[PDB]
């Protein structure tokens, strides 16, 4: 059984837990890099500052998890090629801080994940649902928006692109004045 | 012959100057008030401070004329009932510090018109086409804009509804800031 292992600071990189149980496991610091974590469960888990890089994480549950500082850095967490795999569940996650740069996020399910400070530089967002998400001071340059759902979210203080405003729902979302200068801009207007 | 003439501070006021020739008159403080100038030629017609309530323009040309301080208060400019007439021509107008309130201007041409300190309030410009035109310290409130064509119009200092930044197409217009944040909100953004 590998829910609630202390599995803190482990060496994962590469390792194969696909389909693993790891609902509430201590993955604190781990090295998981490269790891095959398809379809596993991570329910809950604790992977502060764990190093995710290159994960694989199709179809994975990280719904409640915490991630905060966590590097994910060109992780696989949705709609890719090989199967006809899933975005991940990162419903209600903690993603403080987190480090998503080209992670790709197509499908993923945010809602109500905790994003404030997260690096989402050049992430893939196409049709990721970010509903009731907080991205204040994200840094989203570079991500692909196509299809994406904001509703509700915070953006507040958040580095966004142009092309975001044109293409994320972003009905209810929070935003600052530059921000709201900018989404009038982006739809056309003259400032 | 009509053209030319000088008719200022004229007693026109229910006139039926249908199809009249007035191109270039100098019709300056006229009663014009419920006057029918339905398809007439007002092409560079001075205009100014003159008093058009009611007026029957459908069909007219108004283009080049000079309507500063004019009182248009529900004339009718634009698509009606009785006939199939068409919108008035109001191309270059000038039309600062006019009153327009419950004019019906609904497919009315005003490209490159100067609505500087004009007051819309409760103007119909549903299908208006008000391209280049200035619209500065303006007032829209309760002016129907559905189809109305705002590109490249300056709105700034204008009051404006919500629903304009929902409606009109603003292509190029310019906005100060807080018009720009107020089109964000129309689009469901929170501040």
């Amino acid at each position: 059984s590998l829910t609630g292992a202390d599995l803190s600071y482990a060496n994962l990189h590469h390792a194969n837990l696909s389909r693993a149980n790891l609902r509430s496991a201590d993955l604190r610091n781990a090295n998981l890099s490269h790891a095959n974590l398809r379809g596993a469960n991570l329910e809950e888990a604790n992977l502060e500052a764990a190093n995710l890089r290159g994960a694989d994480l199709i179809g994975a549950n990280l719904s409640g998890a915490d991630l905060q500082e966590a590097n994910l850095t060109q992780a696989q967490l949705g709609l890719g090629v090989e199967d006809g795999g899933l975005g991940a569940d990162l419903s209600d996650a903690n993603l403080e801080q987190a480090d998503l740069a080209g992670a790709n996020l197509a499908g993923a399910v945010l809602d109500g994940a905790n994003l404030h400070g997260a690096n989402l530089n050049n992430a893939n967002l196409d049709y990721a649902m970010l509903t009731r998400a907080n991205l204040e001071q994200a840094d989203l340059s570079g991500a692909r928006t196509t299809g994406a759902r904001l509703d509700d979210a915070d953006l507040r203080g958040a580095t966004v692109d142009p092309v975001l405003w044109r293409t994320a729902s972003l009905v209810g979302a929070r935003v600052d004045v530059d921000q709201a200068v900018a989404f009038a801009a982006a739809h056309g207007l003259c400032l």
